[PDB]
Parts: C-alpha cells; sequence; structure tokens
C-alpha cells in the first residue's frame, strides 16, 4: 500500500468537493473484503458521522450516518461494480443536497445529507483494501 | 473562473502530499499578470506564512517565508515556463526537506521547509488568474 490503512485524512469539504480514491482488495471476491469510507465530523472515531459506506465487495453496499452517536436508517444498494482483484477508483461528489458516489465512473448512488458537509472535518478509509491515492479537489 | 479569486482552501499537509493548481492568466504577458500561491499557517490573511511563491509572468518568480510577521529572505528564478495565453499546471509537492514547485510538468525549484509542512492550514491562490482547479493528493 502507498498509505497506511486505515487511513485518516483531515478535510475542509464544501459543495463541488469531489473526493477520489484509488485502491485494491486485499482479498480475492470469496473472501468477501469490505472497503469503508467514513465521513467524521472530527478526528476522534467515536465523533458523528455525516456520511457512512461499507462495501461487501461482490455484494451490496450499506450506507448510513450517526447522529449524537447513534446510527440511522441504513441505505443499502446492490449496485457495486467493482472487480475483482482490480484497482478501484471511489469518486464520492459533494452536491449542495446530497454525496454522489461513483464506482470505476458509474454513478451508484446519491446519499441526502442530513447534516451539511461542511460539516465534516476528516476522511478515514478503511478495512481490507491497499490505498494507492486519495486526493480531494474542487 | 471555475473557483473564486482569491481561492482560500482550508489544508492539512504532510510529506507525500501534492498541491495541483491548473488556472489561465487573465491577462496577456506584456500586461505582467501575477500568480501568487502562500502557504499560510491560519486562514487569517495576517498569519504567518511557511512558503510564498510570487510569479511575474514572462519575467521571474519570487519566493519567501513570512516568520513572527516578518519577511524573511527572498529567493528568486527566473526561470518561469509559463505560456502566454494558456492554461497552466502548478505543482507543489511536499518532500521531507522541501517544497518541489513544478510548472507544466518542469521542475523549477525546491523550497526547502524552515518550518515544518504540518503547520499549513490554508493555501491561498491568488492575483491576476482565472482559476479552473485546486486538488490536494496523497
Ligand atoms: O448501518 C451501518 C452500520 O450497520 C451496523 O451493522 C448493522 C447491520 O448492517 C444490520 O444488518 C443489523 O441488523 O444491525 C447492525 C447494527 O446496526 C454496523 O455495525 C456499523 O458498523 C455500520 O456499518
Ligand atoms: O519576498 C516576498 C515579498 O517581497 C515583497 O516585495 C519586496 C520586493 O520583492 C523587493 O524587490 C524589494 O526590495 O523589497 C520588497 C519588500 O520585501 C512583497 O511586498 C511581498 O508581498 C512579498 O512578495
Amino acid at each position: 500500500s502507498s498509505l497506511p490503512v486505515p487511513y485518516k485524512l483531515p478535510v475542509s469539504l464544501s459543495v463541488g468537493s469531489c473526493v477520489i480514491i484509488k485502491g485494491t482488495p486485499i482479498h480475492s471476491f470469496i473472501n468477501d473484503p469490505q472497503l469503508q469510507v467514513d465521513f467524521y465530523t472530527d478526528m476522534d472515531e467515536d465523533s458523528d458521522i455525516a456520511f457512512h459506506f461499507r462495501v461487501r465487495f461482490g455484494n451490496h453496499v450499506v450506507m448510513n450516518r450517526r447522529e449524537f452517536g447513534i446510527w440511522m436508517l441504513e441505505e443499502t444498494t446492490d449496485y457495486v461494480p467493482f472487480e475483482d482483484g482490480k484497482q478501484f477508483e471511489l469518486c464520492i461528489y459533494v452536491h449542495y443536497n446530497e454525496y454522489e458516489i461513483k464506482v470505476n465512473g458509474i454513478r451508484i448512488y446519491g446519499f441526502v445529507h442530513r447534516i451539511p458537509p461542511s460539516f465534516v472535518k476528516m476522511v478515514q478509509v478503511s478495512r481490507d483494501i491497499s490505498l494507492t491515492s486519495v486526493c480531494v479537489c474542487n
């Protein structure tokens, strides 16, 4: 891996920001690797989470938020167009009302803001992946 | 311009970070547009500056830092391979001992750290340019 995992990046996000994550799962899909991205409101991992994104490769994605320390209503999609064994590109674009999530150029979901994205102070990338790069663009 | 100018981006920099700035001068070179990039230690524009980079297009570049409110010893280079009227790409890569500055893929200078780059909390891009994008990569 080019970066440590878990990778905790301090960030300032605004509408128009794009978080681009490139990496590779460290297990084949029959071994169910996971990839997790958390948009944290502080560096402390017990802080609230504006957007939690957990992929079970070859299976499904779960999304949620954590508010006042409580996990809210979970959202899910079965569209996870990752390829077994290959590097992926995960783009999270901050729109005015939602995070748009793209996997290898394919829009899979729009997760609507329940707190403003400017409250996000740290992005954590975790679980069963090797990381090539993380970019934050405006 | 795609972004406001002056553009003040809150950042966290570490060794291995790369700041990529894409834009276009808003005047032809015979009218001496300038481009300025400041690595500020706070959002306040009177805070100390770890790395100040001021291009006079078609002429020369000045670099400096501001410590305890005082401008230090100015450094300069005449290598400024920007093209009149065209979009440029300005990359500032954070090495362990210096900032490496590349203009349109060409390394022009290495500005050595006098305070650690982790002290940089805001990057300001200013003066006579239109901005296409600013990315911070690790
Ligand atoms: O919702 C994200 C959140 O889910 C937790 O796991 C859920 C699980 O997805 C669900 O199937 C089960 O019924 O309840 C669990 C508790 O909410 C995870 O523990 C948590 O880390 C998040 O991933
Ligand atoms: O060194 C960067 C700093 O320079 C100031 O201008 C200098 C100028 O470059 C020099 O030729 C003259 O002799 O002294 C001036 C004052 O230091 C700028 O005013 C400042 O904004 C920075 O660009």
